[PDB]
């Protein structure tokens, strides 16, 4: 019994975002993981009141130190970061990431959680610190808004997303999965590679289901990562992840919370319902 | 999509105790639940270093108020409490329990987490506050040590457990599941009812597996509750829970952490491998 994944992200007592999505998904795939929380909130930030607090830097340090000293993180092969409430935790996480990647190969999926629909959810300080964190990632999974905040570019189309991805590839980021770009009544996902010699950029066109959903990007991150962990090539891992997500959303009533608990039996679905379209 | 369970207990980032056990188990049974944390620790207290902190009262209140204002707790039918690091959180929980039980029937399983092997985990302040919290429970699930701390009586045998259960039943507690009493190389579980006219007290004898395990009582609590939620009579819920736990332990290699992740497919097991033994009520017939 060794921990294979370390995931650092938010926690909500009720509903499904961040590490709570991560727990549900990684537990269902039976991938032994460490879940370090960055918040302890009653519910997600979409509600009118959001009780509870961000995790304090000293407690985060204490936790990370304890995992190291007790050798509980020695065998980590995969790292995920999500939501941070404050930049101090982001800068500390950068120090930890550098250390974790020094003694072994560790695949780091950075899921920057900053906003949606052109608006910032997160405390504004976080943005700049996230621009630094992403530089250590093997893959990043922003939505279009987040891509815009990480580059300063408008991202209102695939072409604009391509240009913004270039900026980040030039900083060294090998892979960028832009999880949603509005195109009419479809959502386009774009997968862009720094190394186009050995990888083919692609899009996937997803018909929009009515509603603005919360935790969908987090759910994608963890289903995707789970399949990557299970040895599935990236193209297929993405297609499975988006396909399973369509199933979850078709079975979700309202938009406050995704129906992930009831859908646990279908999380390991292998249906690849979409076409991989090469640019 | 409504939250059916509210569970208030500890959290570890790595390994399996308290609400982390609860998440794994209740998620696997697809029982939509609220998991309010009372700690955020790196790992359980068994390790040489235990990083992180207890949840502060003001944050706990902020969380509980937010659940209420956003109407996320309106449909709760089941309540579980586990580990508390400090008495302030216990007294506040009592307030929340009373409120939650005022507008609807809510089944409250109180799992007092105080200690084991005759020794205390908790600050002495917590014990006294737990003596008040248990009075609101429909069922409690202490080990023998915890029963002794809640009553001030020694509990070294089934007869002793019966005498200590009396004290708590006289305070109004309807059901007491004493999860472990040492008897040779067996563990005896005792289920004791305040109302012995309409319920039958029983024991189950469990062969000890070598090791002192962490999170086992927590795991029992959430498997038992899940089957109660699914409508299984208590006797059968207990037998399934103890049976599933033996399977987990037989398949656990260390004693550091129970093998619950690999055992997720067996958590909804319906095998009832032990014998329910009905006993004579009165302490003087035993032990
Ligand atoms: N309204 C919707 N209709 C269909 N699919 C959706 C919808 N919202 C999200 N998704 C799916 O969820 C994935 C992630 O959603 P997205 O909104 O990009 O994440 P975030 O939560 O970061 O904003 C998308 O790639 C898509 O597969
Ligand atoms: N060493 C062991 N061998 C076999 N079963 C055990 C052992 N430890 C615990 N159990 C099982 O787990 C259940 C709960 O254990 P217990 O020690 O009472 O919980 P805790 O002390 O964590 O509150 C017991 O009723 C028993 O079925
Ligand atoms: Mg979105
Ligand atoms: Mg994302
Ligand atoms: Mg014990
Ligand atoms: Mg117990």
């Amino acid at each position: 019994m060794t921990n294979k994944v370390l995931t650092i992200s938010s926690y909500v007592c009720s509903g499904f975002v961040g590490n709570r999505c991560g727990m549900i998904i990684l537990d269902s795939f039976q991938i032994q993981s460490i879940f370090v929380l960055t918040t302890h909130l009653a519910n997600h930030t979409g509600y009118p009141v959001v009780g509870g607090s961000g995790v304090l830097l000293n407690d985060f340090i204490s936790i990370m130190d304890s995992l190291e000293v007790n050798h509980l993180d020695k065998d980590i092969e995969f790292l995920v970061t999500g939501y941070f409430p404050s930049s101090d935790l982001v800068y500390e996480t950068i120090n930890r990431v550098k250390r974790i990647k020094d003694n072994k190969k560790v695949y780091f999926l950075c899921d920057p959680i900053l906003g949606d629909n052109g608006k910032m959810y997160t405390k504004s300080e976080v943005q700049d610190s996230m621009k630094e964190l992403i530089k250590y990632a093997d893959i990043i999974t922003p939505n279009a808004t987040e891509l815009s905040f990480l580059t300063g570019l408008e991202v209102n189309s695939v072409s604009e997303a391509i240009k913004a991805c270039h900026i980040l590839h030039e900083q060294g980021i090998p892979v960028i999965l832009v999880t949603s770009i509005k195109e009419g009544n479809d959502i386009i996902l774009l997968c862009s590679f720094k190394d186009t010699l050995n990888n083919k950029n692609f899009t996937i066109k997803i018909p929009r289901i009515e509603g603005d959903f919360t935790g969908v990007g987090d759910t994608l991150t963890y289903i995707l990562l789970s399949w990557i962990i299970k040895g599935i090539p990236l193209e297929h891992a993405v297609n499975r992840a988006i396909s399973t997500l369509q199933t979850i959303l078709r079975n979700t009533v309202g938009t406050a919370e995704i129906n992930i608990i009831n859908c646990i039996p279908y999380l390991k679905g292998t249906e690849e319902s979409f076409t991989i379209t090469y640019i």
